[PDB]
RNA sequence: GAUCUUCGGAUCACUUUGGUCAAAUUGAAACGAUACAGAGAAGAUUAGCAUGGCCCCUGCACAAGGAUGACACUGCGACAUUGAGAGAAA
């Protein structure tokens, strides 16, 4: 009953949208918030800068 | 005005104003009251040092404290394919 105690634990864990046009922008405004905090916990990290970008295109452009 | 001296005529003295309101709700601290939640290190209890800034208070302080003051990410990817089979479009 070796391999069977981890195994055991990892199936018990297992088992464990907007309107309006000003709503949209309280929604769209913190996830820029959510954005800039990243880049200045990291002023390198290119991950977070693209994503960044992205984002903002599909968004406004 | 004063001193010389023809009643003319001299001579001395020369442009202030430290103002964020011209009369205490609506133009210069926030804290406090209340409610919730209620304190790092992979059992539980537990000292700490750092680390990074668009977070800051106490401090004469380039001492030291403030919970170790508090807060703190970790998909992507500069895309090859092989060889076979099926599908739709030229
Ligand atoms: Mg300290
Ligand atoms: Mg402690
Ligand atoms: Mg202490
Ligand atoms: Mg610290």
């Amino acid at each position: 009953x070796x391999x069977x105690x981890x195994x055991x634990x990892x199936x018990x864990x297992x088992x464990x949208n907007i309107t309006d046009l000003e709503e949209l922008q309280e929604f769209q405004g913190r996830k820029r918030k959510e954005f800039e905090d990243a880049i200045r916990r990291n002023r390198l990290a290119m991950g977070h800068w693209m994503r960044y970008g992205q984002w903002e295109l599909d968004q406004k452009e």
